């Protein structure tokens, strides 16, 4: 057990040094590798229980059981006398150095769990190198370094959120009595874009001076793993060479999908697109029902857009359809128009993007209901956003031996590892998890610390919280209400749930009973809380810090007893008593 | 002894059925008393894991052991057969309205606390009258029901923070896109103060129609206990008379204090005056450094005041010093001027107000510096910010008996029970408790199950969290660090803390390392988290739900499992790591 871990955490790591905080041998050796500026991992025995135990199973690597003991890939260098040795005949800097393999890790894939893993481990010591390139979309829309959430994801998404929900700040003001006349202020399009590509651009360069900072080799090339141990690159200019690594972490990620109907690649556009766009996209049709449809949707109209979205069948599915149905309803009421059960099937071009003066194009969408009533419009941008999958056939030569699930995603154990032994997965390409960047991270960072600094902790992917920003938010930690009463039954749970208007609403005379939240539990097992959902302002806020509480256990007692801080909507938690099965209003 | 809790239960309640859900005999007897529309307590013994002995114990008091029964204030009134022969008879109501007392509840104090009490002891059967009176400010502004929070207190108070935010809100949306002018607007602040009164109003008339609607006696007159169950009354044509109650709940709550100087009264305002002041204050003196002290001064900056505050000694104190200056200097580097370390001697009147024209007076303050220098200066508006207490001299009769403290609190049980058996106080004048309107309402209703219903559950007093609503919030749950470290020991507390920015502040060009948090942890037990603390916007969203974690245990290890939600503020609670012992700087 022990011994099982001194092994592998011996074999894999690229320099440690085992050590007692008390010891002054141990501290002139910390002395000797900081001057050389030689980074290691450390493990300090008298901090650890079993302690004694470790210090005699390091014999069975060095034949002694004393520290410090200094370890350079999997080989004992030596004690004290024998590092200071190597330091003062000038020999430590070549032994540190010596490896079957040019790097003791490949990344490939250079975004949240990329950059995450990349830099974490080089912390330690291993010498790391991190592969990033950017294939370009159908119409040449291309990006800087750092993956999705970065340049095309959660953080252009939320700043153009945060332009959208200042409009109804501009309406408010009135009523709080500034004198400004809303109706006679308008949205720039193009000035919202050029400040957010300058915010993502200090993105870009920032990961390039962090990566810099931490001697790891960034390489702005598309990988393919070819063998289990060697990387074949691709650069700017078409030179391919081979790079080998002792183990490698595939984090590629995902693209956006396309229908499979004519006009769609050709006059169509994706998320990737628009966070980028010269111009604005003018009357605008959204196919598809996700969160990233509904989120653009929803902004667009609040900067002045008419905006149609196109629902196959359910809005979120996979999220509870209460909470969903209530998202779709407020963008309804606010601007939003929905052509539901349709799907299409072509887009024709009437006019060409007008490069020039700088403008949208004109198109023509066919459709048809699922009753076969026909849908025919004309509008100057459809957006696809019909999900995202992965293209390993690109990065992954089927010889390596990586098994991967029906989707296309790699099949990992619960440590990230594939089915072949030093190959690691992580992000949005490992199989079943949640696709979300604090997760990638998380998974890149934990498991840098295993591979290299004797770390045990595995990343947690149960209960993992959420946010979805439609222009009036959506907040959930746990399962939906239709999942956890399929799993137990209708008589073990029972749901907890009430309206609230925020206090700043109420001057502004913003809507009564639109706001809602519930708490889902089940009975037999003292009420424990299975699911949390809040539609209204701010959700993520309120969301976060209630996932700590779940993940400990919480129950509906441990709501009950906590008090809560007033004014705020969070607070509405902790006094909730309303059952579904009552049949009492929820309303206030 | 469950027969003791049986008899406390059966002695205090006003009617109660002692039912089982699967007996039909009790299903008539509630039907029964749902037609004559008698409100009653009811406890279910098929649902209590010691329903058996509770059946056998009721035999003390009716001779019988069977299921229904029912008891009126103490006495046993029959089984199911003997409540329907009364019914059928027209003596049902007679019974069950037979008392020693006018009331079996009398409410002194119809605010947060004893509106709470009183509406949930009327749902039980209790007879109940809720008293309340407003004594005139020295300047002669009162108010409607409701208490200081609902009028001149926590809502008009983040009502007018919102119109402050709104006013960053205007100049961030130049930098989204919109076309607006921050420069050319400006604020009235006659219109905000109609918004916000009559948003008041409402609650005011709210409160009215729910008291009528759970048939409770309200009464806008002053009460005065004179005897353990006797208080006088006089109404608003000075009419002086008396009732009688079998239960008394004192919740006057408190008033401000001015300092005894020259001028203070004639010519200074409180909080009690600032939220329907017809006028704008114009250039503000804010005497004091409380949190009523620092929202005021900061939301009046933001409407474009010229504010000065006058501090004694320190800010907020009993919060976290560190967090404290934090606050303050964000207040002063956006408009707030601090004259520190001074008090003030005299108040002279130069101008007085201008009723008719709608204009401020003028005033000249003269104070002192704490090493001798003098301070002298001119404002059109001084507000004492002093500290607050309550009055219950007016309130209660030297001879009745009720024991108070040094500082004129009731000195209570933990279950609200003063010296005198059968009153109980509760809200800010029960002595040593948190003075906040959630803390109130939750003692209230508890409280009032307890008395009438036959509950147990206390009110959890410990660990309960704030906001400070300041221009930049700051949100707060468990110990402050220095507290900690007294408490502990430096040696036994770590400190994990960082910097952060939120991700609307970056395109509109707001600072970068102004927003703070940190999590004050005792080693020796498991990283125990003894203190959460963070400044940034949404504070209290931000901290409430962590609230319910700390309630629980929450560890260091427990922030760390859990998974962040992306992009918030609060994420970053989620992956701190910089200790300050290391001395690591917490920049980004
Ligand atoms: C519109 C949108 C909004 C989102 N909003 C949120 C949100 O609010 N919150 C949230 O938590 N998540 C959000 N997400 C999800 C988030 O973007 C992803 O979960 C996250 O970015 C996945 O990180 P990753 O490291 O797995 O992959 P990525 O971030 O996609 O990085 C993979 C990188 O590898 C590169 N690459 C691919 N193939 C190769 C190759 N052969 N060689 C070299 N490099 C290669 C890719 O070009 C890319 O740069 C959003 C996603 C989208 C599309
Ligand atoms: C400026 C300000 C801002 C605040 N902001 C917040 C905040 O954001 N959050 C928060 O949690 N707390 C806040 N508080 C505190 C909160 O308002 C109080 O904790 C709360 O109101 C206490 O309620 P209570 O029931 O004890 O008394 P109150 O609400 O004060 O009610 C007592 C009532 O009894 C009446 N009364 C007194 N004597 C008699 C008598 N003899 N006969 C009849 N009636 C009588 C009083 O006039 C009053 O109507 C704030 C307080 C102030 C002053
Ligand atoms: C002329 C291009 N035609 C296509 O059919 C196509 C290519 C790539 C796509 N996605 S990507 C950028 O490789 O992620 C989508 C569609
Ligand atoms: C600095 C990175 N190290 C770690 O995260 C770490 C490593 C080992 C630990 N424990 S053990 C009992 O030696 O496996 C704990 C933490
Ligand atoms: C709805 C009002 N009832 C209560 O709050 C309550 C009372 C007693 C309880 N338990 S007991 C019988 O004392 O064992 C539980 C809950």
């Amino acid at each position: 057990g022990t011994s099982q871990w001194l092994r592998k955490t011996v074999d894999s790591a690229a320099v440690i040094l085992f050590s007692k905080t008390t010891c002054p041998y141990c501290k002139k050796v910390k002395d000797v590798l900081a001057e050389a500026k030689i980074k290691h991992a450390t493990i300090e025995l008298d901090q650890l229980s079993n302690g004694s135990a470790i210090q005699k199973c390091l014999a069975s690597f060095s034949k002694i059981e004393t520290v410090p003991q200094m370890f350079v890939r999997g080989k004992f260098i030596g004690d004290s006398q024998t590092v200071l040795k190597y330091y003062s005949n000038d020999e430590l800097a070549g032994i540190v150095n010596e490896s079957k393999y040019d790097y003791d890790l490949i990344v490939i894939g250079g975004g949240s769990g990329g950059l995450a893993a990349g830099k974490e481990a080089a912390k330690y010591g291993a010498k790391t190198a991190v592969l990033d390139y950017v294939e370009p979309t159908p119409i040449g829309t291309t990006w800087g370094l750092g993956g999705t959430c970065v340049n095309v994801g959660c953080i252009p998404k939320k700043l153009m959120h945060q332009a959208g929900l200042l409009s109804h700040a501009l309406e408010d003001a009135e009523h709080f009595g500034w004198s400004l006349d809303r109706s006679k202020i308008s949205h720039n399009w193009s000035t919202m874009v050029e400040g957010v590509q300058s915010h993502i651009g200090s993105l870009n360069w920032g990961y390039k001076v962090a990566l810099r900072d931490n001697q790891v080799t960034y390489l702005n090339a598309k990988g393919r793993l070819i063998s289990p141990h060697e990387v074949q690159i691709t650069d700017k200019n078409q030179k391919v060479s081979t790079i080998t690594g002792n183990k490698i972490i595939l984090a590629t990620g995902e693209r956006p999908k396309y229908p499979e109907i004519p006009g769609a690649v050709e006059y169509g556009i994706t998320s990737d697109d628009l966070f980028s766009l010269p111009y604005f996209p003018g009357k605008t049709l959204v196919i598809g029902a996700s969160y990233v449809a509904l989120e653009c949707a929803g902004f667009l109209a609040s900067l002045g857009g008419d905006v149609t979205v196109m629902v196959r069948s359910i809005l979120l599915r996979g999220f509870d359809q209460q909470m969903a149905e209530k998202v779709g309803d407020y963008m309804e009421n606010h601007g939003v128009k929905f052509a539901k059960l349709c799907v299409p099937d072509e887009i024709k071009q009437l006019k060409v993007v007008d490069t020039e003066n700088n403008k949208p194009g004109l198109l023509l969408v066919k459709g048809h209901y699922t009753d076969g009533k026909k849908f025919e419009e004309e509008f100057e941008t459809v957006i696809f956003a019909v999900g995202r999958e992965p293209q390993l056939s690109k990065v992954l030569c089927e010889t390596v031996g990586v098994k991967l699930d029906k989707n296309g995603r790699v099949v990992c154990t619960d440590d990230e590892q594939t089915t072949v032994s030093n190959v690691y997965a992580i992000g949005d390409i490992n199989a079943g998890k949640p696709q979300l960047t604090p997760v990638a991270i998380q998974a890149g960072r934990y498991l840098a610390r295993r591979l290299f600094a004797g770390a045990t902790e595995l990343t947690d992917y149960s209960n993992v919280a959420t946010t979805v920003f439609t222009p009036l938010e959506y907040g959930a930690c746990g399962l939906s209400e239709e999942d956890a009463i399929e799993k137990y039954g209708d008589k073990d749970i029972e749901v907890y749930h009430s309206n609230f208007k925020p206090l700043e609403w109420t001057v502004a005379h913003r809507e009564d009973n639109v706001c809602y939240m519930k708490l889902v539990c089940r009975k037999s097992d003292n009420m424990r809380v299975l699911g949390l959902h809040v539609l209204g302002p701010n959700a993520g806020e309120i969301t976060q810090g209630y996932a700590v509480a779940i993940k400990m256990g919480a129950t509906k007692a441990d709501f009950d007893r906590t008090i809560g801080i007033h004014p705020t909507c969070s607070e509405t938690f902790t006094t909730l008593h309303v059952t579904k099965k009552s049949g009492v209003s929820p309303i206030v």
